[PDB]
């Protein structure tokens, strides 16, 4: 079993340490380990070393990703990696694509891409402003439907490398990812049970008559049973959940239909006239 550790913090900072401590626990379980420090990489925003990074992640049986917390969420770079997983790693599209390829004599895309995989996350912050990072982390796994093992948040963690019990927790997380990768099929989630019984998320978008889980997108109802929160949903919503094949197939077909509508709409005179007036009204300002 091959475990990859990734750190999005500063070189030789706390995320590196927690990540490496997780790698140590993974080796204790018998894993070969590798470490990638993202500050050594050049990665552009979704409109360069990304393909290299992706190849490394695809060669790993399990992944431990440690990210700083920026504004109560993961770093911009973590969000960029998530943006850029979209067109290459979506499990629905990759199943569709290799099916069309096999049936039309096309070229079989990369086998590694559809391989099952386990991943764990650690979010390390300076304070208690930490309420969005675990959902950001889940977002990265959601696209390829990698199986999350741990998804841990460390608040008040500037001095975490002298906090022995919290370092021991990174070590255990590394043991977990290693065991999980031994038998990916029977690997089991080890994290907080959360509120969403399906997602494990604690993040919700709330409107009248509809509570939406911010990770998996199930639409249902939030209950306050004396301060304890719970989340229910009609079972049929499971077909639409954003982290299932069924939900991804639906989502992708909606994108295809709506993209087709747009291409045709771009031919209309209404579209062309409005666009021409935008171009004539103003020119974009750029730095000299
Ligand atoms: C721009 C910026 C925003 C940050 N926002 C938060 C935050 O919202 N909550 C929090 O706990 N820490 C925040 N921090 C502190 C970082 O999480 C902290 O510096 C990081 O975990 C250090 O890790 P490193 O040692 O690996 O680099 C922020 C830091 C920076 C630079």
């Amino acid at each position: 079993m091959k475990i990859l550790g990734i750190s999005g913090g500063m070189r030789n900072g706390s995320n590196d340490g927690m990540c490496i401590e997780a790698l140590m626990g993974a080796k204790e379980m018998g894993a070969e380990v590798e470490f990638i420090q993202l500050q050594n990489l050049h990665i552009e925003h979704c409109t360069d070393d990304f393909d290299w990074l992706l190849d490394k992640m695809l060669d790993a049986d399990g992944i431990v990703f440690s990210t700083p917390i920026f504004e109560k969420g993961a770093t911009g770079l973590f969000h960029t990696i998530t943006d850029r997983f979209g067109p290459r790693m979506d499990r629905g599209n990759n199943i569709i694509g290799t099916k069309i390829a096999e049936e039309t004599g096309g070229t079989a895309p990369d086998p590694r891409i559809l391989k099952d995989k386990v991943i764990s996350f650690m979010s390390v912050g300076g304070s208690d402003w930490v309420t969005r990072t675990q959902c950001d982390a889940g977002m990265l796994a959601l696209t390829p439907m990698w199986k999350v093992i741990d998804n841990e948040v460390f608040p008040w963690a500037l001095s975490i490398l002298v906090e022995d019990e919290r370092v021991a927790r990174a070590h255990q997380i590394g043991r977990n990812i290693a065991e999980a990768a031994k038998d990916i099929e029977h690997a089991q989630y080890q994290g907080d049970a959360g509120v969403c019984p399906h997602c494990h998320s604690r993040n919700f978008h709330l409107q009248d008559g509809k509570a939406i889980c911010c990770l998996c997108g199930l639409e249902g109802e939030i209950h306050n049973e004396g301060g304890k929160y719970s989340f229910t949903f009609p079972a049929e919503q499971l077909e639409h959940a954003h982290d299932t094949l069924s939900g991804k197939f639906i989502h992708g077909n909606d994108i295809k239909e709506n993209t087709g509508k747009k291409i045709a709409n771009m031919q209309t005179e209404k579209y062309k006239a409005r666009q021409a007036a935008y171009r004539a009204f103003i020119t974009a300002t750029v730095p000299e």
